């Protein structure tokens, strides 16, 4: 799993904890539209379509920015269940680069507050 994007931190952070951030789809120079969804039972994953937050390449295409990583909040599976404005260390959320095309999940299970 070389492109991929990940946070500093992995645990023990806060809702929003906003820290450095490097790894993505490793394009170059393009757009990664940060992401957050919610990996629970795998099956069971409530993606954030809220994210917003968006991280650039660097050369090699790896992103490097902030990210926020999120710790409470509403997330959804995809379209059959909804998670709900719920605490998401409790489903150990995640948070990876995001393309304008909604590429494949993310893997970052990061502890939240």
């Amino acid at each position: 799993a070389a492109p991929t994007a990940t946070v500093t931190p992995s645990s023990g952070l806060s809702d929003g904890t906003v820290v450095k951030v490097a790894g993505a789809g490793l394009q170059a120079g393009t757009a990664y539209d940060v992401g957050q969804c919610a990996w629970v039972d795998t099956g069971v994953l409530a993606c954030n379509p809220a994210d917003f937050s968006s991280v650039t390449a660097d050369a090699n295409g790896s992103a490097s920015t902030s990210l926020t990583v999120r710790r409470s909040f509403e997330g959804f599976l995809f379209d059959g269940t909804r998670w709900g404005t719920v605490d998401c260390t409790t489903a150990a959320c995640q948070v990876g680069l995001s393309d304008a095309a909604g590429n494949g999940p993310e893997g970052v299970a990061i502890s939240f507050n």
